[PDB]
């Protein structure tokens, strides 16, 4: 008994009844009234299972359901049954209800509330269950859904636990006057207008009491920005909630109070109680008077913050604006009294704000902030004064990490909002021949047969196998021809498709050849290889060429600078489209229209019609939108258009929308909701976001990283993710894997916070630009290189190498190739040799990416040398217009230095693949990342500011002839260059440096020399010089105690280098006499006073005698430098350096008395004396004596072993063999006389005397002679 195969409707979720009777369509849903004269209405039945499907009506008459007034309606298609009460019928006919008295109040649904709350605002209304907002029809420019002035006077939620609006767009209530909303959700609210924007409302203008409001949504303005309020005038928010993003990136040049939770405050009894907003807000102040703030901003007339809480970031370009963390500018425009300001309490916020203050923007002496918190976060500020220079704001309190022991600031957290209607799919059984093993596999095949019977579909389900892979949960498949995924059936249905891809629900893929065996004009059908298995297109072939020629003409007359797409988009006609960056491929997408067109009309859905009703309804859909259609398609074809090995997934992604499965949405639907979406979510910089809110929840995948593996797991698989995206990308990845074995190992897994992939770093989560990846994966052609080594992850373009000696095409690339190569190589063995160094378990840390850009100053062919151009952006560089611009990151870029903001490192003058790139490289980098990486673990010492650690200490030296005190960690310079004369410094490195202990006797050795150097020069200096000579050879270093402005305590201390007096010059006559009256040599020193945080770095020659022990906080950083070195060379890097400059010992300063006020706190003070009594204890007792001791070692080893293998020429330009200072005495003897020809004759004239003294000429020489012995610094006794 084989059934017959016809058409049939199965999971009808529901069914909706349009018309055509004044020419254009609407709903029908009730009141139908009398049966209509004419037919032609169409049935559109919406399934849970499979997309809708538009049929033609027949006919409409009325029968007694119960004796009431339900219009029966059957609709006319081919062969359609449908299964009526247990028997099949061979028309749809479905019944229509009259009515639902709903409508009285505006309890159920947000179509009924915006209609209910119009009529009377004044009242009582209260949310029946979680109500979606996308019923209302949004409007052309309406600013919000409800218009009255104030509305929702007791709008709350008690009636049942917590509803929520979900899916806004507008404004709520556009404004309140004495209205109290209560216990209301928003969920996912996406608010966009060239106004003032807010979440709740846009005004309070009476005593609105905002209560128990969570907010969660992004919200993007121009003009203002609002969290709840936009503004707040004499109202209350208490115990209110944020947690979105809020975005004004936007040029606009006008006064904005833009704030997290409401935009500003203005009443007298306005006030915040017990509110958090977790804003991860980024907006461009570009003048003074603009505010961002976080919590509120611009507090203005006694309005008292107490109790809030401020967890997310704040990411400011430029510090124009008074931006702050929790209160923006408190001060107001009339009388500037205390109270008449603004009022904090019990506040605290731990932002990530940068370019501001954490706490208050403004700050004056009359502060009435009282009580405010602080955690510790980076809140740089980029002062881009001359060289651009970064540093930490400090105008706040400064707390521990101890954050959730001081979370009870604000008690209340979230609720757990109800969720929207679910309408499940509600999946045949007891058909005419059924079995209960098989019964997965029906639903498996019924996916390949659908608009088909049950029948049909039970009796090809019996023709399955064991043996094929059917058994497995299938998702939608996808018909391809040679890999090219087809979409528009009608042009390629004769044509016998090649494959048809079954993606199951294991991320498998299996092809199975079709062929176009069974022939039907109303419904396509195919074969699927031996098995016999049927399988047909989900679309009915109809005559796609009518709409095609309707609506092919009006699409083609579009400009992209247009009226209408500006319109369309939510964009002021003051700012530019330029940040977009779809001009190319909107014109490309013009052009050939008719491709995409034609397949978006073969997806959109299956119209069963012959009529003209269904196919002008298409018409009309794709015309009405024509504006939002073509920016959707645009935007969908520029970031989605590459390729897994040959299946390319612009046609999967953009089409086919049911590959992940949920085939209910349309492919047409969710073009035009991201056309008309906005600005912001159309923007290049939130391709990531983007996904998630327009296309994400509706192709059945969570993210759009979710979605690259699960296309990775499907096409090409048992490939690493990583790998498939070095080969689509065209950027030229360059990955460099260290030279030690362990992290050789660690670093090829895939796992996070160790994968060196550029794809698993990307795509991780705490990452900055994390939307780097979708334009990345866009590139047309080598324009970008990604050198992404062992903690570092830089991008440069190819148009900044470009000059005169670089022509633009084969050279550049090569060079730019090459050069990115050995930067790799570079950055990679100076991290090999940091990892060697950290054995403190440190060492686990330094796997920490950060981002590593370069000018953007790109140089054309005609310049000489790299270009100063700055090129903003809408640049012709295809490296700015593919790259760069999409990941738009507004920088600085000044013409010299470079500056590292603490997130990432930033070149905009040295060029990062130079050589001289990583010498600015490795002092970046102890910028960034000395807090926790480089130190033991502690961070930096109080008085010691960022750029002592980085000049003089942790850094490569800038040249190798460098007469610098500097550990040669990077470059590698073999014996063969003609850098071999004047060396001066390490040969190879990650060779000598194989262990702590490695880097302690280089040091050791090296210092012993030194040693040994300055003490002949000492016994010279007492010996043979005289009192006038005297004075001008040496000079005195002290410590001065000054103001500074982050802390109150004068603590600190700088150095001063003076003149000392003939006085003081006649008592020194003892060597030791040299280190207690603290002197030094003038030869490389200069006789001005020094400055803290200064570009100071100790000569390797130029002796300091001193021992200035400072026994206040801070040594300073002429004489802190010489001093940690010399403690290095005592004890090892973290025995000695550490202890001395990363204040670990700062607790057991605390527990002995030592205090100072920090940032209002109570904290140790790490002195001189306590780091003396700590790393030794019994040995010294004054620095003096440990520096005395230390020469008196030097002494005595010199005094019985020292290599007779010394060779110096000190001789001018006609070469000089050799010396052969075989003793101690005779090097001293050349000492004392070439100390006194130096004295002899002075020019200092013209500066520079360390070429011209024939002192540094001797020691130079010997130095190198000695380093040239041996292999390196090994031993000198």
């Amino acid at each position: 008994t084989e059934p017959e195969k016809k058409l049939e409707l199965r999971n009808v979720s529901d069914i909706e009844l349009y018309s055509q009777t004044n020419g254009t369509y609407r709903q029908h849903v009730s009141l139908d009234g009398i049966p209509e004269n004419t037919d032609t209405y169409f049935v559109k039945v919406k399934s849970s299972a499979f997309k809708d499907v538009y049929i033609p009506v027949a006919s409409i008459t009325e029968e007694k359901r119960n004796g009431q007034s339900v219009y029966k309606i059957t609709a006319k298609a081919e062969k359609l049954q449908q299964e009526l009460e247990n028997k099949y019928v061979d028309n749809f006919t479905f019944y229509l209800d009259k009515k639902a008295k709903e409508e009285n109040t505006n309890f159920t649904s947000f179509s009924n509330l915006v209609k209910a709350i119009n009529q009377n605002p004044s009242g009582t209304y209260h949310l029946a269950a979680s109500l979606n907002a996308n019923e209302v029809e949004l409007g052309p420019d309406e600013r919000s859904y409800i218009k009255d002035t104030f509305t929702g006077r007791l709008i709350g939620e008690k009636d049942g636990k917590n509803y929520a609006i979900y899916n806004l767009k507008k404004p709520l209530f556009e404004n309140l006057s004495g209205a109290t909303v209560e216990k209301l959700s928003l969920k996912n609210v996406a608010i966009s207008g060239k106004n003032d924007i807010g979440s709740l409302a846009n005004e309070a203008t009476n005593g609105t009491k905002i209560k128990q409001v969570h907010v969660d949504g992004v919200l993007a303005g121009e003009r203002g920005v609002g969290g709840l309020l936009a503004k707040a005038d004499q109202s209350s928010i208490a115990e209110s909630s944020f947690k979105g993003r809020i975005v004004n990136t936007y040029e606009t040049t006008d006064a904005y109070n833009i704030g997290g939770l409401v935009g500003h405050l203005t009443g007298k009894n306005a006030s915040i109680a017990k509110s958090k907003a977790t804003v991860t807000i980024s907006s461009n102040t570009n003048r003074s008077d603009q505010t961002v703030g976080g919590l509120a901003g611009l507090v203005d007339q006694d309005a008292h913050i107490q109790n809030s809480y401020a967890e997310g970031d704040i990411n400011n370009v430029k510090h124009f604006g008074k931006v702050a963390g929790v209160a923006g500018y408190l001060w107001d425009r009339t009388s500037g009294e205390e109270k008449h300001a603004g009022e904090l309490t019990n506040v605290l916020s731990d932002v990530n704000v940068t370019n501001g203050n954490a706490i208050t923007g403004y700050h004056y002496t009359g502060m009435k902030v009282a009580n405010t918190f602080s955690s510790k976060a980076n809140r740089v500020f980029n002062v881009t004064l001359e060289k651009d220079e970064v540093v930490s704001k400090e105008s706040f309190e400064e707390r521990g990490t101890m954050l959730d022991a001081s979370q009870i600031v604000s008690k209340k957290a979230e609720i757990n909002p109800l969720t929207l209607p679910t309408v499940e799919p509600l999946s045949f059984s007891k058909i005419a021949h059924y079995q209960a093993n098989r019964a997965l596999v029906y639903k498996n095949i019924e996916k390949l047969l659908p608009f088909y019977n049950k029948s049909t579909i039970v009796k090809y389900g019996n023709l399955v196998k064991e043996n094929s892979l059917l058994y497995q949960k299938e998702l939608l498949s996808a018909v391809m021809m040679k890999d090219d995924q087809v979409i528009t059936d009608i042009v390629s249905n004769k044509q016998t498709a090649n494959k048809l891809l079954l993606h199951y629900n294991d991320h498998s893929s299996e092809k199975f050849d079709l062929k176009y065996q069974t022939d039907f004009a109303n419904l396509a059908e195919y074969n699927l290889g031996n098995t016999g298995l049927l399988y047909t297109p989900n679309q009915f072939l109809y005559d796609r060429d009518s709409i095609v020629k309707e609506v092919l003409p009006e699409l083609q007359k579009l400009d992209y600078q247009s009226d209408a797409i500006r319109k369309t988009l939510g964009i002021s006609p003051e700012v530019k489209l330029t940040e977009l960056y779809l001009e190319d491929q909107f014109s490309k997408t013009k052009q050939n229209l008719g491709d995409s067109l034609k397949k978006l009309l073969s997806a959109d859905a299956g119209l069963a019609a012959d009529n003209s009703v269904t196919r002008g309804y298409l018409v009309d859909k794709i015309k009405n939108n024509k504006e939002a259609l073509l920016l959707g398609l645009t935007y969908l074809e520029r970031w989605y258009n590459f390729n897994y090995g040959q299946v390319n997934v612009k046609d999967l992604v953009m089409y086919h929308p049911d590959f992940f499965g949920k085939g209910n949405t349309s492919p047409l639907d969710t073009l035009i909701e991201l056309g008309k979406s906005g600005f912001n979510n159309l923007l290049a910089k939130n391709n990531v976001d983007t996904y998630g809110i327009s296309l994400a929840s509706q192709h059945g995948a969570t993210d759009l990283f979710s979605t690259l593996e699960h296309y990775r797991k499907v096409f090409l698989p048992n490939t690493s993710n990583n790998d498939w995206f070095k080969s689509e990308t065209k950027a030229y990845i360059v990955e460099e894997k260290s030279t030690i074995e362990e992290v050789k190992t660690k670093q090829g897994l895939a796992g996070t916070k160790y994968s060196i992939g550029v794809y698993d770093r990307i795509t991780s989560a705490t990452w900055k630009y994390r939307n780097m990846v979708l334009p990345l994966l866009t590139l047309p052609e080598r324009s970008v290189f990604v050198i992404s080594t062992m903690s570092s992850l830089g991008f440069g373009a190819y148009d900044r190498y470009r000059s005169s000696d670089h022509k633009a095409g084969k050279a550049l690339n090569d060079f730019v190739e090459e050069n990115a190569r050995e930067t790799a190589k570079r950055q990679r063995d100076h991290y090999d040799y940091w990892y060697r160094i950290l054995d403190e378990q440190s060492r686990e840390k330094l796997y920490r990416t950060i981002l590593l850009y370069d000018a953007y100053k790109f140089g054309d062919d005609t310049t000489s040398g790299k270009a100063t151009a700055e090129a903003k952006f809408d640049s012709s560089n295809p490296a700015m217009k593919n790259f760069f611009g999409p990941v738009g990151n507004k920088v600085v870029h000044n013409q010299h230095g470079a500056y590292a903001t603490g997130d990432g490192v930033y070149y905009m003058s040295y060029r990062m693949l130079d050589k001289d790139g990583a010498i600015t490289y490795t002092h970046e980098m102890t910028h960034d990342s000395d807090q926790d990486i480089y130190l033991g673990g502690y961070g930096r010492r109080n008085g010691l500011g960022p750029e002592f650690f980085a000049k003089g200490l942790l850094q490569a030296p800038d040249q190798p002839s460098d007469a610098t005190i500097t550990i040669n960690s990077i470059l590698k310079h073999s014996k063969s260059d003609s850098t071999e004369g004047s060396r001066l410094q390490v040969l190879d490195p990650t060779e000598r440096f194989q262990n702590a202990a490695d880097l302690q006797n280089y040091v050791h050795n090296m210092f012993d020399l030194i040693y040994m150097m300055e003490y002949l020069e000492g016994q010279s200096i007492v010996n043979k010089l005289s009192v006038y000579q005297k004075m001008a050879a040496l000079r005195k270093i002290e410590n001065k105690y000054v103001k500074d402005p982050a802390d109150g305590n004068e603590v600190y201390a700088t150095n001063v280098v003076k003149e000392l007096t003939e006085a003081e010059a006649r008592n020194l006559n003892s060597f030791e006499s040299l280190i207690d009256h603290n002197i030094l040599s003038a030869r490389e020193y200069q006789s001005g006073d020094y400055e803290r945080n200064g570009y100071y770095t100790i000569k390797l020659f130029a002796p300091i005698y001193s021992a200035l022990s400072s026994e206040k906080g801070t040594p300073g950083d002429l004489m802190g430098r010489r001093i940690a070195y010399e403690l290095l060379a005592a004890k090892g890097f973290k025995d000695g350096m550490v202890p001395y400059i990363s204040n670990q010992y700062e607790e057991d300063a605390k527990q002995q008395g030592q205090t100072i006020n920090l940032y209002g706190k109570e904290r140790g003070l790490v002195t001189d004396e306590l780091v003396l009594k700590k790393v030794f204890d019994g040995k010294y007792k004054t620095w003096a004596e440990f520096k005395t001791a230390m020469y008196q070692e030097r002494v005595d080893q010199f005094g019985n072993l020292k290599q007779v293998t010394f060779k110096d020429p000190t001789k001018p330009w006609p070469s000089y063999g050799t010396k052969t200072i075989n003793n101690v005495d005779e090097l001293q003897a050349l000492m004392d006389q070439a100390v006194l020809k130096d004295a002899e004759g002075p020019r200092w004239s013209n500066y520079d005397p360390e070429i011209d003294s024939a002192v540094h000429k001797l020691k130079r020489a010997i130095f190198k002679a000695y380093l040239d012995q041996t292999n390196d610094f090994r031993s000198s006794i």
